[PDB]
């Protein structure tokens, strides 16, 4: 039983509103429209009076859906998750506030990467990879275990990266290797994309204007 980390969407809406206009160079991309070839499409909020419908049949859709899908989730953030990156893929960072060694100096902080795949013309999920950011806290910013290592020393480089470890259970709390990894490291993914979209349950709807998004916090299974 393989898991892959693809949360599926098991609702969408099967027609969603759009306007289009001429793509213009002072265009920014941002919310509720996406350019595609010399158009730019309106969609989800962006919808003013005028409007044409498009279905999951037809080519344009999954091209607007995919971003469609990050601009609606990216209404449903639950602290203390904020919004680092929104566009083709969705960003999400909070910061770890766990105890660990050195934390007053080192800051660590989650990160969760959402993309969207799309796959036999209908079928739309979230593919989700979860990385933790080290920064120095005095100034909040990247910080690289060589420089931790110049600025801090040996020890702390060393300590950090055991807890990073441990924070992304590659190993345990006690710095050790662990048979159960793969388990608990999914789990750990699942348990923080529920957090991240408010979540207490293994599914949940989000509102668009067009219909429900409904989404699955379990990771597809290749059995
Ligand atoms: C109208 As809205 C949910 O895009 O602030
Ligand atoms: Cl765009
Ligand atoms: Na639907």
């Amino acid at each position: 039983i393989l898991y892959i980390n693809i949360y599926p969407i098991v609702n969408y809406p099967e027609t969603i509103k759009v306007s289009a206009i001429p793509y213009y160079e002072e265009f920014l991309p941002g919310k509720w429209k996406k350019r595609i070839g010399d158009l730019i499409y309106l969609y989800g909020y962006g919808i003013e009076n005028e409007f044409d419908e498009i279905d999951n049949s037809n080519a344009l859709f999954g091209k607007i859906f995919r971003k469609y899908l990050l601009d609606i989730l990216s209404e449903n953030i639950a602290t203390p998750w904020q919004l680092k990156e929104l566009g083709s893929t969705l960003r999400l960072v909070k910061e770890i506030t766990e105890n660990y060694e050195f934390s007053n100096i080192i800051k660590l902080q989650y990160e969760l990467i959402i993309n969207v795949h799309h796959w036999q013309n209908t079928n739309f999920g979230i593919i989700v990879d979860l990385k933790i950011n080290i920064l120095d806290r005095e100034n909040n910013q990247r910080i690289s275990y060589t420089k931790i290592k110049d600025k801090y020393g040996e020890s702390v480089k060393k300590k950090i990266w055991v807890s990073v470890q441990a924070f992304h259970r590659h190993l345990t709390p006690e710095g050790k290797k662990y048979a159960t990894a793969m388990r608990d490291k999914f789990n750990l993914l699942t348990g923080l994309l529920k957090e991240a979209f408010g979540s207490s349950e293994d599914e949940k709807t989000f509102s668009t204007p067009d219909g429900e998004i409904k989404i699955v916090f379990k990771p597809l299974e290749i059995v």
